[PDB]
């Protein structure tokens, strides 16, 4: 039967290995709100698909050369139908691949710690004792690298300097970072949310940043864009979207 | 060639200008949208008239499945564009191509202040507070298509009594709110655009639901991907934050 290749990448709680006393196999070997909207697009839509972890491990940017890595050159290549995973919609991205209109909003915003007089990004351009940084090469640092507000570029500028020693190579090591040391992340705020549900020891700082959303992304041209918006609008009305981000965010409480 | 833009007067999107003396073609207007307009237009390379919706309306479709206002004009390419605060929805989507959204908004409750009602439970729970929608708008639609018990709630009781509840623009809702005791459905850009102007008004609650505004464009246009590639490149440079800015700055309210 017609089944499509499904790129994506593990990120909690988007993809996560399923847990098993035994070896699990294809779509069975993982979880998360991710395989949820898959399972709700297949229902409406009515197509088979299988799960493939991208090589590389990398979600899709540009090099000097204008050569794409990560999920962006899978479907720029042909070699998966979907990309399906917090795949920012960015306008570096929407001129090689088509994108489907959104399914979740977020903006960059700060992770810091609680009990801080910081409650902006201008709080932290303004100095250099708090170290501040985000994920090399991800969206959100392309974000500081291209703008022209004045805030923003200063940002740029410690955050690239020495070295770029204030980049973090994920998100994992990052919130590690601001755990450990006088450190903030720049980071999407569905993310933050995420820790902060688990993590009473940290907060977001201020409001978000920019506005955004996350997107399945497909080669140019793919007949099924089209009607994986479709799908995800109809999901969106009838309050299914907002079930699964609350059932995969929701944390203990604190 | 030069693009036919639909529109439809509202505030603060398009607004007559104000003048001394008779004003013709684009010149007549003013606000968000046709800044919107001016952007893309710079960044496009197009010329543009803007016309008036003749009917006066957004965008539905009756039971024969005849479609009406800027959704019709564009189905029926008497317009290339559709810009306006026209929110994106599953049944729109299905007739005319959007470009992604340029704002974002969800529905959520206009009340006036100083009361213990707190969300769209406590107005579903009772009677004597009465709360509706602008009929035939995607707001209206929502409650009248939702499964969800609260909602059907709500719809029951705004369609009864010959839909007295409801209002035929945001205004009149407006005033309603005002004069007695009203809560108004409402999407929050348009709640914020108020509250910011009237202190005795407030949001009740959080957002019901999230979507956007997107430009609208005739099914197989070639300009939707342009114009999403465009709007892309606004936010990512916070101009369309700016232009939100511009607009909708109130002096605000203790
Ligand atoms: C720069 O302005 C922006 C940026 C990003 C989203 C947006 O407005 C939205 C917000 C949500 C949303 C849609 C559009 S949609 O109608 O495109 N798909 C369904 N959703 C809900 C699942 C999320 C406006
Ligand atoms: C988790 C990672 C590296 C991804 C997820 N969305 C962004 C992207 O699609 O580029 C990255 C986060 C960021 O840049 O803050
Ligand atoms: C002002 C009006 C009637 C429009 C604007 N967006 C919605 C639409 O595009 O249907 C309507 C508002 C609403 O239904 O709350
Ligand atoms: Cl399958
Ligand atoms: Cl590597
Ligand atoms: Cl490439
Ligand atoms: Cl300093
Ligand atoms: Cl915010
Ligand atoms: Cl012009
Ligand atoms: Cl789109
Ligand atoms: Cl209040």
């Amino acid at each position: 039967n017609r089944t499509l290749i499904v790129t994506t990448i593990l990120e909690e709680p988007y993809v996560m290995y399923r847990k098993s006393d035994k070896p699990l196999y294809g779509n069975d070997r993982f979880e998360g709100y991710c395989l949820d909207l898959l399972k709700e697009l297949s229902n409406i839509l009515g197509f088979l698909y299988d799960v493939k972890l991208v090589p590389d491990g990398k979600y899709g940017a540009q090099n000097d050369k204008g050569e794409w890595n990560g999920m962006v050159k899978e479907l720029i290549d042909h070699r998966a139908d979907l990309a399906v995973a917090p795949l920012t919609i960015t306008y570096v991205r929407e001129k090689v691949i088509d994108f489907s209109k959104p399914f979740m909003t977020l903006g960059i915003s700060i992770l810091y710690r609680k009990g801080t007089p910081i409650d902006s990004a201008d709080d932290l351009a303004k100095q250099t004792k708090i170290e501040y940084g985000a994920v090399r090469d991800g969206s959100t640092m392309t974000f500081f690298k291209k703008s022209k507000i004045s805030t923003y570029e200063k940002m740029w500028a410690f955050m690239s300097s020495r070295q770029q020693s204030a980049l973090v190579k994920n998100s994992d090591e990052g919130i590690q970072r601001v755990l450990t040391t006088d450190y903030a992340l720049l980071m999407e705020s569905t993310s933050i949310e995420y820790v902060t549900q688990r993590n009473c020891n940290l907060t977001q700082i201020g409001g978000l940043i920019d506005s955004k959303g996350y997107g399945v992304g497909t080669p140019i041209g793919s007949p099924y864009r089209d009607k994986i918006t479709i799908a995800i609008l109809q999901l969106q009305e009838e309050g299914k979207l907002h079930m699964m981000k609350e059932k995969w965010w929701r944390g203990n409480g604190c």
